[PDB]
């Protein structure tokens, strides 16, 4: 129908590669009928950094100070700050969260990485026990809508960056999967900056088209082996 | 001796199990008579995000802002932002950098994400010709000192975490073999919250212990065969 999709976007500029991207997930998914919420984290001047500043009530250890204590705490409490509660309203009604970002030395922008800090929190995103495939977000969707600098051939088996889906590893596992997301394939658009404009817009087209049947897709199996072989 | 240390902390509370670590790098690193000093980043509440706040004066394209471009312009014509500046020093001087954090999804917290998404830009981390054995930080030393809040076994090929080099890949290899450095084993010190004290007390001197050797130590091969194979 009647799909909710958060676009979780980390770009500062809109007329970058990364915008054009997000730009047409937004219209690709809204043309289908589809609920669309953008996080723009850099318009939003997001805070990326864990701190005590994020818990608004009286601390469990007022002596010495637990991020995870505190904040799995308040939570329960309901006394987070409130950016860090908009983002959770935005993912519990979403069905699918992209991530929309440049790959930051084979990983998430920091301004990203700390929305996955503060935003997946315990009690929220998972628990001890309810991760992997008891975490709290399951029946959800995730899918990395990650841009490279380097090619597609430095990105392989035996290229210099080794295989992409190596990098992959920490997000999609560590992360998503671990918080009871099914992960889709990510969609990896390589050295745009490099990319002649005809390549440049059939990469944009690839990702309008395959939204398209997006739905109708079926998760990676996100283990050691589909990311890493053998 | 002789030798200049950074240490690059990411926690927020003094008295914790990072703090203790930091604490006794400093300890003894200064008994030996090295140089040290300590860039707290929560201390220094220190800006993760990558913005054009880190290029002073004016653009050399104030249209279409593009970070990785700006900031290499800015290197070479002496512009960037003084906290950037001021980390960069620190790291053109040191002869090892110590990474002292606890594991945020398989990762660094997003403040140190931060760090070196800012402070390892081009024309000082890596440019082209220099990356990866020719990095521009080459005849540096460095490592990661991890804690976890998971088992060395769930850390394992068949655990549900996979193996603790997996998640290393993106730090080690992606990041620090990347500028140039030769990479020293990891120190992971594994689920310090639910271990005894005592154990707790084993894995601070074991990184004391191992500090006295410091610089007797073979750097691992920062290899794709490293990580993932056998
Ligand atoms: C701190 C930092 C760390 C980095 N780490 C890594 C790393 O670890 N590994 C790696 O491989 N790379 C790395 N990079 C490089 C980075 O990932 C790439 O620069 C980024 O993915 C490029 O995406 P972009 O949107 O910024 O491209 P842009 O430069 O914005 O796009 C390139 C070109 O495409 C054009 N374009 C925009 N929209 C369209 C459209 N609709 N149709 C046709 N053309 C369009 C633009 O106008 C531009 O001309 C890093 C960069 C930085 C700044
Ligand atoms: C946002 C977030 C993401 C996380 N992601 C992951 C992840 O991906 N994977 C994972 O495994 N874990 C993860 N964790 C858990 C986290 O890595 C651990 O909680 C953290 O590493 C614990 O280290 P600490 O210094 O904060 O421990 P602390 O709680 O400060 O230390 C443990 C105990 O040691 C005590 N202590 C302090 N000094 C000494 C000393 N000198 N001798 C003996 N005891 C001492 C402290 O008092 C405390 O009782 C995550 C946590 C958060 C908040
Ligand atoms: C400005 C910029 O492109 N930075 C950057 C930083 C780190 C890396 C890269 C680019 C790429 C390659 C390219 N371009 C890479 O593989 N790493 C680790
Ligand atoms: C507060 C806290 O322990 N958070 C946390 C967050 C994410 C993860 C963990 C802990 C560990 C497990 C533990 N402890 C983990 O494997 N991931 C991915
Ligand atoms: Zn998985
Ligand atoms: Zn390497």
């Amino acid at each position: 129908a009647g799909k909710k999709v958060l676009i979780v976007y980390a770009h500062q500029e809109p007329k970058s590669f990364n915008g054009s991207l997000k730009n047409v997930a937004v219209d690709e998914l809204s043309r289908q009928g589809c609920t669309v919420t953008v996080s723009d984290l850099y318009a939003m001047n997001f805070e990326p950094r864990a701190t005590d500043k994020d818990i608004t009530g009286t601390l469990s250890n007022p002596e010495v100070f637990n991020y995870g204590v505190e904040t799995h705490e308040a939570y329960k409490q309901r006394s987070l700050a409130s950016d860090i509660t908009d983002e959770q309203k935005k993912v519990r009604e979403a069905d699918l969260v992209i991530f929309q970002f440049p790959l930051y030395w084979f990983s998430v922008p920091a301004i990203l990485k700390g929305w996955m800090d503060r935003v997946l929190c315990q009690g929220f995103a998972f628990d001890i026990p309810g991760f992997y495939d008891s975490g709290l977000l399951q029946g959800k969707l995730a899918l990395l809508s990650v841009t490279t600098g380097g090619t597609a051939e430095m990105y392989t088996k035996t290229g210099v960056n080794g295989d992409s889906r190596y990098f992959l590893w920490p997000l999609q596992h560590g992360t998503l999967h671990f918080c009871g997301f099914k992960v889709l394939a990510p969609q990896i658009s390589f050295a745009p900056e490099i990319a002649s404009e005809e390549e440049r817009k059939g990469m944009v087209a690839a990702w309008s088209q395959r939204l398209q049947t997006i739905w109708k897709e079926e998760p990676i199996p996100c283990t050691a082996h589909w990311h890493f072989g053998q």
